[PDB]
């Protein structure tokens, strides 16, 4: 079964780490950064990893019930989380946290909504601090703050729709949350990725995400767009080597702009030595060329 | 090229008319309703129709700039809309409105966000009344209300992230907006669908969407889940007849629960005479069985 990528332009790709479209391709030196995202992780044979699941809208969402208001706390609530489809999260599941759980540290801004058993409804702005000691999705519980303390009901079906960042301070896209809280190690993680081959860098699919306030340009970089993950999952084609050579191609001119290594574990490297935003034609897309080895030498971008 | 559906359970499907997961299958008598959704429209050969586009998160979103505050209006703003990827919308485009434009009448609740050219950012709750005379996406302009009038900047990159309904009153999922405003007819519409064959009803993929306030259970029914549309688009397989026989199958037991007609124009009918929520196994999914004619007699559910 021949290996394929979906035919999708940059304007037809979704970020796999936050529910927004891809804005651009991006590459930079790895430096001292540990790149270990848990969303947007999929081996080329279609095996999902970390906290990766198939629903793009569900990335960074939460579901469950508000069991109680935080003691001595105004505008802060305790949530018992379930899976995206509302089923109980089993903490013994061999995963870092419920699938779709955010994989970055920061204050996530969005809207908390409820429909009570009697169909009484409410929506209110909310923030979820993923860097907080009270953020323990792996234990089935997180904390949610609102601006107004009065209008949130207890033990009623609750959802969180992510919108963007509350603030930029403390936001680090590569710093994983402590899914189980303080002094506890994360488990079942998709491994970190790094460009091993000399002269190579990771190529990212970048989105500039919304911000509630302040001056900044917060970005989320994913290793594979969500659609590629969805495609890989369906195809389940056996990887023939540890690297698929892919070529970014303009379908109109036939011009192959550049080539890249799509690694078996689900990330892309390119021969590039600086941090730039690639600028590709709107009609262009990666096409699978052939299987090669990890030591194949790419044409420098 | 053999026709296929993606292998996806109900818990792996996204609504094509609002950016949320599918909750359930649903069927009811058509009655006097005109079912003519513009999102979630795709022929079986992969031809997108109405306002349908590929990005699930982008459904019911808006992008553009706030050109001015509505005269003599507090908390109401004018938006000049662009396409999802930020490109200019061309009103001469042979479509009812910019792709992704909501296709139902009501008050849409969400979050308006901006990043100024200087990277100054803000997010604020917002409502977009699609039943309003000022809702004219086909003309490249809509109106957006906020709660606070002060903190929205003019001529700065703006996005709207949909969350749910502001209110239930006036919400009709089958009543299209007047995309060009008062006294103007919609154009380039995907045609209405209806069960022609005696004893048949449309089968829908239903989601219960969030609500800002009041007591209600607002639902959005789509004809095809977004993933099926994405799959059809990629496959572009030629339809061999006007109807694909599909069978909802439990992959574990092998039990075929029921069968349905998947029509060439992209909707499903079933032999069913009442309005019920189907209840299918979590592991189940439709599988293509064969091409048949429009007059094939389905086993009653
Ligand atoms: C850069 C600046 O960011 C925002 O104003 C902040 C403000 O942040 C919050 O409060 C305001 C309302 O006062 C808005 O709701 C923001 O969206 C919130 O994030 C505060 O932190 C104050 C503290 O003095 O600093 C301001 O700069 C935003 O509203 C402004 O438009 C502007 O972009
Ligand atoms: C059924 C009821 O709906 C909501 O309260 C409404 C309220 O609606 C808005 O204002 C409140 C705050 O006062 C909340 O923000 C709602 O989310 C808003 O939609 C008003 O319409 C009042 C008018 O008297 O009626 C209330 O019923 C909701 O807050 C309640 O929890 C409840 O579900």
């Amino acid at each position: 079964k021949p290996f394929t990528l979906p035919i999708l332009t940059i304007g037809e790709l979704t970020n796999s780490r936050f529910p927004v479209p891809i804005d651009e391709l991006y590459t930079s030196p790895n430096e001292s950064l540990v790149v270990q995202p848990q969303n947007g992780r999929c081996a080329l044979d279609g095996e999902l990893q970390g906290t990766t699941q198939l629903l793009p809208t569900a990335i960074c969402s939460f579901r469950g019930r508000i069991n109680q208001k935080v003691s001595g706390e105004n505008h802060v609530w305790n949530m018992q989380v379930t899976n995206i489809n509302g089923t109980p999260f089993d903490p013994t599941e061999d995963v870092p946290a419920p699938l779709g759980t955010p994989d970055f540290s920061g204050k996530l801004f969005g809207v908390l909504s409820q429909r009570d058993h009697d169909n009484a409804c409410r929506s209110h702005d909310a923030v979820i601090a993923t860097n907080s000691a009270k953020f323990t999705p792996k234990l089935g519980a997180i904390q949610i703050g609102t601006w107004e303390e009065d209008d949130v009901h207890i033990n009623q079906p609750t959802k969180f729709t992510p919108v963007g960042l509350f603030e930029d301070g403390g936001f680090n896209q590569w710093t994983l949350p402590n899914y189980s809280g303080a002094l506890t190690l994360n488990m079942g993680l998709a491994p970190p990725v790094a460009p091993t081959f000399p002269g190579e860098q990771i190529l990212f699919f970048r989105s500039h995400i919304p911000l509630k306030g302040g001056v900044a340009d917060p970005v989320i970089d994913c290793l594979l767009p969500q659609e590629w993950i969805q495609h890989l999952y369906q195809e389940s084609a056996p990887s023939q080597s540890d690297v698929a050579l892919i070529r970014f191609t303009n379908p109109d001119t036939g011009r192959v702009l550049f080539e890249a290594k799509l690694h078996r574990s689900g990330y892309i490297t390119v021969a590039n030595t600086g941090s730039r935003p690639i600028v590709v034609p709107a009609n262009g897309y990666f096409r699978f060329d052939s299987w090669v080895n990890q030591f194949y030498s790419l044409a420098p971008m």
